[PDB]
């Protein structure tokens, strides 16, 4: 189920965390408006590229110790505040992370592995439902 999903991002996160970002910015191109230093560069090239890979890893760290952290794939309202208060957010819509959570379930839904994609469904519905909650766009 969903914490066990947690454990198995958790034992190859780095290359989770890269695939399932890719998997975002592939499926919604014109998600790269927040991200200009990525333009123009095939998966492999962004794989090779230092802020790529260790950007990527810390926010999906941090999406780990969120899922922890919620009961029944519902996020804590400090872990909410949290993403919506810092300044690297300050861009940011709910449909930001709408498309984040989608792209992340097809990938478990592709993937042959028993990932419980309906709760990841529901977390990424909550979250954006916290996000707007604590004040988010
Ligand atoms: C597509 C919009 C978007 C979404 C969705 C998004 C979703 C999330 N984020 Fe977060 N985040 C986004 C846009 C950014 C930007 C633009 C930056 C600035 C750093 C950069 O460009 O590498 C950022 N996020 C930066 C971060 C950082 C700091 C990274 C670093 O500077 O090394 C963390 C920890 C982070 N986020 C957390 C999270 C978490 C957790 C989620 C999932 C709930
Ligand atoms: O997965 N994400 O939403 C990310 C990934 C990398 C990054 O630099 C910022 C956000």
């Amino acid at each position: 189920g969903f914490k066990q999903d947690i454990a198995t991002l958790r034992g190859d996160l780095r290359t989770y965390a890269q695939d399932i970002f890719l998997a975002f910015l592939n499926k919604y191109p014109d998600e790269k408006r927040n991200f200009k230093n990525y333009v123009g560069k095939s998966d492999q090239e962004l794989k090779s590229m230092a802020k790529f890979g260790d950007h990527t890893e810390k926010v999906f760290n941090l999406m780990m110790e969120v899922a922890d952290r919620a009961t029944d794939c519902v996020p804590l309202a400090s872990d909410a505040s949290t993403l919506v208060q810092m300044k690297q957010h300050s861009g940011l819509t709910t449909g930001n992370f709408e498309k984040l959570f989608v792209a992340l379930v097809e990938y478990m839904r592709a993937s042959g592995q028993s990932f419980d994609s309906q709760s990841w469904d529901r977390f990424g519905k909550n979250l954006v439902s916290a996000l707007s909650s604590a004040g988010m766009k």
